[PDB]
């Protein structure tokens, strides 16, 4: 593997998370939170977008041609010309990440020298709702009927099965909007967010009000153990997985341009970032939440490294509970992992979620120097996967500091 | 025979049906899928805890729901949880894209073994746009463009360029009669996985069991004169009809790729050899130029001449496009669809591209070392373009016993 054929990140960008259908995105369509997005990487790097090889959106829930429509439509808003082909992804809720892996792998097979993995949800917009009927047929293969299974019962299912309590997740969600709430007032999530112009439109009175969109808006800094000890089970009568230690239900997106090394040094542009290795492997789809305990070793093992040599995690917060088990089966220092928060504080709009969290993952191993090398994003998915991905450290931002 | 070389081993499809009316307008989309999947683990002897990624090209249905009947599908397969799967979409050329993903993942070094798949059930998942349009797309006129009927830029393009009827027409009857001729003598035995279903009576209501076999929309008494009958569907004086159009259709395709190391190993005879892909982004208002400008870019990537391709599959989208691209580029009528196409056998979108890849490389196999150098291509919703260079494998020719 040669120097200048490194896959290497050069900017890596993100909008705010909001809430669902009550939050500052509920009246903003989906191509209008993917272009800002794509337009900032283009504008930050100086990029002719006509260079750009593929666009490959991670997203999940919407009709895909419809969606896959949108995301062209939102690449013309964004600025690039019409030679720019535009695709999407999905792997549940590891799509954004997959769309970098993707990217990363068509760079290094040669397929062009320049790409944009992206993500993309807008869970106001489209339910999570099975449509149609389920083949009868499903009865004979018990695997196939768990794929089924509604995420907050896996959550269950992985609490009680591993011994995860209460107070455990409860802990874990105060912990994720401290985090948030401290990283958001400390600025370090200005790097990443590209504030979005937008529009409130009142349901009541039909008014119509500007709004620019700068912060994640489901950060709650008044969360405890006991607010959270109030809540009630959602999926299960004497259940331990609530509203307050799940993921929220949010829209947003996230952008990622990458290219040969080699390419970045012909431009002048910094590496904030190396894609290393990725891994995508299958676990039981009942308990799928368990997705990061496996993904996490093989693509730690594939880049020749062990957990000990990983200084920063961003480990999705799908749920506390198997966001608990998994840190707790790899035993990995709680303080490496979501420093800045998780999904519980900021959402989980699903195909944004694997992209946005590069941007959270590069930014941070870039204001965290030299000695934090090595940094992994990794999510638990639907139907019984496990995502990882093991990116580097790059040295743009201390060449530029030190010029 | 570079031991790094993305190679096929394995190139599936089932038969493809018209929808809401065809032989698998009662089959679930994962019993579409299963079968191919099942094929190529069963034809090469291949422990399925061995694949890397199942990488699905499909187009119309609801994302997380589809890859969610894609997971249920590997595993009607027999393959084991761990075993990973996903869908890609880049509107009607998924199914080969999924193909290419799955040789760049390979060329990176993610897995040694994949599966490149397309499914659609067109009776399953209308065309249909939901909720409303962004105003903004009033202020793009390319994004504007994204929303136009696929047929109305097959009139687009059957205007500026000057296609005839009578030349799209005749692009339909020349594509039952090759399909008609390639099903009786056969050739489709090699590439068809038979699927097991049901099926409901239209008139009784009874529900019987059914073998598919063959591709059920070829109709061999089409002429000139049964397809001028036909009247316009996109605009009250268009030359694009239900005729001269790609049919309706449901389907699958799978491909199993790996190492070419990996496959010597195993002592598996090579098929085909991936080579180069290409996606290209082209003017939404007539995306049906798609191949003109793909497949010479993915041409001139494996260092080749137009005139170096033996054999092609361009897909058969609109006649009016179809025959311009064939015009554009200069290809031998002759080497392309030769056993027919979409227009006869159908396109189930997101089965497209990939079961294009099996049609393709069991003729070149066929036609022996002469036929070295194939081409899948298609246009694409939207305004884009692909095309995949493949190579003839070896075969037999390279193994231990050779």
């Amino acid at each position: 593997s040669l120097y200048g054929d490194d896959v290497v990140i050069v900017a890596a960008h993100r909008t705010p998370l909001c809430k669902s259908k009550r939050g500052n995105f509920k009246d903003t369509y989906p191509d209008d939170l993917l272009a800002p997005v794509l337009r900032a990487l283009i504008e930050k790097t100086n990029l002719n977008p006509s260079e750009v090889g593929d666009i490959v959106v991670g997203t999940v829930l919407a009709p895909g041609s419809q969606r896959a429509s949108e995301c062209r439509m939102a690449a013309f808003y964004a600025g690039f010309p019409e030679t720019v082909a535009v695709r999407t992804v999905n792997r549940q809720c590891s799509s954004g990440l997959q769309a970098v892996a993707d990217v990363a792998a068509a760079i290094k097979a040669g397929f062009y020298d320049i790409g944009i993995g992206a993500g993309l949800e807008s869970m106001t917009t489209n339910p999570m709702a099975w449509e149609g009927s389920v083949n009868p047929a499903v009865k004979k293969f018990a695997q196939a009927q768990n794929c089924l299974l509604p995420m907050g019962v896996t959550s269950e299912n992985v609490a009680q099965r591993f011994g995860v309590s209460r107070q455990e997740q409860d802990q874990a969600a105060v912990d994720s909007h401290r985090k948030a709430a401290a990283a958001t007032a400390a600025g370090k999530f200005k790097d990443e967010i590209i504030p979005v112009k937008t529009k409130l439109v009142d349901p009541k009175t039909g008014d119509e009000k500007p709004i620019t969109v700068s912060v994640d808006d489901g950060i709650r800094p008044t969360t405890t153990l006991a607010s959270l000890g109030k809540l009630k089970p959602v999926f299960k009568k004497d259940g331990t997985t609530t509203a307050g230690n799940s993921s929220q239900v949010s829209d947003g997106a996230g952008a990622v341009l990458l290219m040969k090394r080699s390419v970045a040094m012909q431009k002048g542009l910094p590496v904030l970032g190396v894609f290393r290795t990725f891994a995508a492997v299958g676990v039981d789809p009942a308990i799928m939440g368990i997705g990061p305990a496996v993904a996490i070793p093989a693509a730690v093992k594939a880049a020749g490294l062990e957990l000990d040599d990983i200084d920063l995690f961003e480990i999705n917060e799908a749920f506390a509970s198997q966001f608990v088990y998994c840190r707790n089966k790899l035993g990995l220092d709680p303080e490496k992992i979501n420093v800045n928060g998780g999904a519980m504080a900021i959402g989980h709009p699903l195909g944004a979620t694997g992209a946005r969290c590069v941007a959270t993952l590069l930014h941070e191993m870039k204001r965290r120097g030299k000695d934090c090398r090595f940094g992994v994003v990794s999510m638990c998915i639907g139907t019984g996967m496990g995502a990882a991905a093991v990116f580097e450290r790059g040295d743009g931002v201390d060449e530029l500091r030190n010029a």
